[PDB]
């Protein structure tokens, strides 16, 4: 299958690279920096064989999300957005852009999304997950309080955020203590995105900007799984849910989420995401660098699904999402 | 269906009862309290009624394993058990016991479960996730060296073990801090268990005592939706896991661990679990009293599956295991 869009894409600077050192053993890491590193050669190539039209890029992890210090965040975000539009600008019909949003400060990260969107030509946001920063003696998490004039801003410029995954911090994960080998995409990963993702829907965010488009890798971390559980456990209690959202966790995940299939090329749990989510909701995506193209590629050329949801699933989803077949994309 | 086998069926002694209030709002919890308490009367007429031949029943949570004097902890858990033998010899034909265990202290949990199963009859030992010592400063999983030789006398009685949940302690639920709608089944419960379980795998555990049966409610708590990313992400990566463990985490998935579906009457979800482990490691169970025996048994009746299947998840899997 020609012509697919793929959006957990995934480049470094060298400014962020040795951050995705750690996640490979060592004699594997001259590849995946080599990887990270190249845009516009060996990256082209693999998507020419392996029937990928447009990849979606984005900076690799944690990132932004770990510069404690927001001015610094700040000054990284932007010289990462800034590289990226320059790449972009070099093969334009095969790239586009996330935006890099240094989400330590609200007003910053809003600013900088205008920018990359309306000066850049960015088509959204990936964030790894929680936020460090010197000033908050907690994590940063994006249900509180002060990311709702953020969030304003994500809705009214219309593109979706991507919530990626990070590693919890030691002090917030010492059930892995001596068990290494869970943290990461094993498991850890999942755990804190999903719960994130559950922590922005129980807030009452979707009631307040219900326009909003949340973006999971890796099928959604688990959710669609547990999904029923969530909301209609002891269901013989008649009570309101205590938390500030009005609805069903259900209703806002069905409502604001696409999910993605990096990192999770695995059928059964596809058709499990398609009998919970529905398949106009599933985007293609590999997690290139740190998952092989032509694993992803080959595992969803012959998924078990209908030849219109594997062309939805494949690029329709994404084009419509992203508005890649519209005007402003094609022309300006 | 009738003669469905059901067990992770929960009562509560006096002594621990009060584990219980929290799950609960206020208004419900005089209804909960008259259900954990209750085990010879309404409850048997709610099986007539909903065709459960057999209750398997257990303690409720966290029960002994927050009980963090060991010495305490063996007494609750021998109390708890005499009591537990008592009911169930009032009808033998309903009921059959899982064991409450002193798992703070290897030896005397070990010696419990021998006492259970050789002189009480029952047929395994079911255990709230980690337990809380005085004696350590951090909370005890069971992948850790000194439950080992435990381990070996689970092997040796060759009854399973149920891993149920139980809640984080507060300092390692900070991610849930503000948001305490997400503790207990709703999430940090399924996270809790899932990781226990991987810890014992990823041990090397299932190397050395192969033979053992653990059982995990809740359709597994997520463990069938992400065990091919566990194994398989990053494959371009020729290496070995960095793990004690021999093989896969997906082999001592498949080859000794069973699933119930307690507390978790999803149809998709259903699917997913046979479609990884197989309808041969899937069991009936509800979840009472903190889910409704009605809704548990007439979901599953219904439940998209062949007959055979229905049967084999109802009551043939458990009759087999538990040698009925
Ligand atoms: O998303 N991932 O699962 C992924 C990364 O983006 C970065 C490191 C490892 C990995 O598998
Ligand atoms: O298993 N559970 O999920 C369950 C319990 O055994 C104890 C409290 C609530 C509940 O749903
Ligand atoms: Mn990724
Ligand atoms: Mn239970």
């Amino acid at each position: 299958m020609n012509g697919k869009i793929a959006l957990e894409e995934h480049f470094a600077t060298e400014e962020t690279l040795m951050d995705s050192a750690g996640f490979v053993p060592d004699k594997d890491w001259p590849e995946l920096r080599s990887r990270l590193l190249d845009i516009q050669d060996r990256r082209v190539r693999l998507m020419d064989e392996h029937g990928i039209e447009t990849m979606i890029l984005s900076l690799n992890a944690p990132a932004v999300q770990a510069i404690a210090d927001s001015t610094r965040a700040n000054e990284t975000a932007r010289r990462a957005n800034d590289f990226l539009a320059e790449q972009v600008a070099k093969q334009p019909t095969r790239f586009r852009g996330f935006a890099a949003l240094p989400m330590q400060d609200p007003e910053l990260a809003a600013r900088e999304l205008e920018r990359c969107v309306k000066e850049l030509g960015f088509v959204g946001a990936l964030v790894n997950g929680f936020s460090q920063d010197n000033r908050s003696a907690v994590p940063l998490y994006y249900d509180m309080a002060q990311y709702w004039p953020f969030w304003e801003t994500v809705q009214a410029l219309d593109v979706p955020f991507y919530l990626h995954p990070r590693n919890p911090l030691p002090s917030d994960a010492r059930i892995y203590d001596g068990h290494a080998w869970l943290l990461g995409p094993t498991w850890a990963f999942g755990q804190e995105t999903a719960v994130h993702a559950l922590r922005l829907m129980g807030s009452g965010l979707f009631d307040k900007y219900p326009a909003l488009k949340i973006i999971l890798g890796h099928m959604g971390e688990g959710l669609p799984y547990s999904m029923w559980r969530i909301d209609h456990r002891n269901a013989w209690i008649k009570t309101t849910p205590k938390y500030p959202a009005k609805r069903k966790i259900v209703d806002y995940f069905n409502e604001n989420f696409y999910l993605t299939t990096s990192g999770n090329f695995r059928t059964q749990t596809l058709i499990d995401a398609i009998l919970e989510i529905g398949a106009d909701r599933i985007l293609f995506s590999t997690d290139w660098p740190f998952e092989n193209i032509d694993h992803a590629a080959d595992w969803f050329e012959n998924t078990s699904i209908s030849e219109a949801d594997r062309k939805k699933i494949g690029w329709g989803n994404a084009q419509n999402l992203f508005k890649l077949n519209r005007a402003e994309n094609l022309y300006f």
